[PDB]
């Protein structure tokens, strides 16, 4: 039903036997395939996500400062130093400040001063690089049977442009074999993540951001590069100097990303709307239910016959005199002389007594008789397709 209710639906059929059939899969669309003596199948590409893409750079957007320490020397005695100036967790600056008798020096003149503060990142963002490969497309292959629910999921399969040809098993019908190509999606770009919300941004812009950062392959999260971007050193004094950190930049960032394509995501994974080209073979598929009896009984059209968006109809029917059986469906002319139209639901069958068995069929254009059932009450339903 899902595919019948979709506006974007392609009907594909193989012009050969045992041959490959090509189909194009898109998000929000579905493809229905058919073949002589083979079940009709529905294909849909539902998910396209990058799994664990390489982290390029972590940017700190909010930090705190602690243990600020100052050291300074008198004019003439060289550049002062602090050992924490060797500790990668600190931000430091070297400057010159006036000195003299008033603050412990013999000479009046400029002296060397140095100040360091431990830098602690409190909130960061990270940009990742999505490789075309390692992208994972989810495709659902549903048997077009018409059976009911309200336990019958189509087979779900996940593939990668690097995975080999897939052999999907469809309970009851065999297996279907298919291969796909991510046939034209770009990735010199980058995906920025600001706390579970992501964006697609151009490179060299991400790399130019004036914020403290760390090479992607880090785990310490301490040795930030260019911390001065979030730190300001006030003018020094003879023996002390103040250091203040800018406020969070989450906001400056947000109202800075407006415009760039926003990217959905979940469970840490990024999601995209992919495009696939696939080829499938049905030589290993077969009809579920062949070798049954031809229902010899009655059906009551459950409700109003429905018209789909694809020149087809969906007739609900429920047995009646018999085994879980094949159904006699047949669309003929007003005279019941020749067969017209065709079934999209193939080898339609009943599993239970009082089990609405939906059936999608394609009536020819104009007038036709929809003959459901056999000789007690073969169900002649008139139909006009405009």
């Amino acid at each position: 039903m899902r595919c019948i209710g979709m506006s974007n639906r392609d009907f594909v059929e193989g012009v050969s036997g045992g041959s490959w059939v090509d189909i194009v899969l898109e998000h929000g669309s579905c493809v229905t395939t058919m073949a002589k003596n083979k079940p009709t199948l529905d294909f849909e590409l539902i998910k396209t996500e990058a799994k664990q893409p390489a982290t390029l750079r972590k940017y700190c957007i909010e930090a705190k400062l602690t243990n600020t320490t100052t050291e300074s020397r008198c004019p003439t005695q060289g550049e002062p130093s602090l050992n924490e100036e060797q500790d990668k967790r600190f931000v430091c600056k070297h400057s010159m400040v006036d000195r003299g008798w008033g603050n412990g020096c013999g000479l009046f003149g400029k002296g060397g001063i140095v100040t360091c503060a431990m830098f602690r990142c409190k909130k960061n963002m990270e940009g990742k690089v999505v490789q075309p490969e390692n992208l994972e497309y989810t495709i659902v292959i549903t048997p077009h049977s018409g059976e009911e629910h309200a336990g019958k999921h189509g087979k779900e399969i996940k593939i990668t442009p690097q995975s080999s040809i897939t052999e999907a098993e469809l309970t009851g019908y065999g297996t279907v074999t298919m291969e796909c190509s991510p046939r034209t999606l770009d990735f010199e770009m980058v995906l920025l993540q600001m706390e579970n919300k992501a964006w697609l941004v151009h490179r060299q812009w991400f790399l130019d951001l004036p914020l403290p950062w760390l090479p992607g392959a880090d785990t310490q999260g301490s040795n930030w590069i260019q911390k001065e971007t979030l730190v300001t050193f006030k003018n020094p004094h003879a023996k002390k100097q103040d250091v203040v950190v800018l406020g969070s930049q989450e906001g400056a960032m947000h109202t800075a990303l407006t415009g760039a394509t926003e990217i959905q995501m979940s469970s840490g994974n990024l999601l995209f709307t992919g495009h696939l080209k696939c080829r499938l073979r049905m030589d290993k598929l077969q009809l579920k239910g062949m070798s049954y009896s031809m229902c010899t009984g009655k059906f009551k059209v459950v409700k109003e016959i429905a018209e789909t968006q694809h020149g087809t109809i969906v007739i609900r029917v429920q047995y009646g005199d018999g085994s879980p059986c094949k159904i006699p469906f047949e669309i003929m002319d007003l005279e019941k002389r020749h067969v017209l139209g065709r079934l999209i639901t193939v080898n339609p069958i009943v599993t239970e007594k009082d089990s609405p068995v939906n059936i999608e069929a394609e009536p020819p254009f104009g007038d036709s008789y929809i003959i459901i059932g056999v000789e007690p009450g073969q169900l002649k339903l008139n139909w006009f397709k405009k």
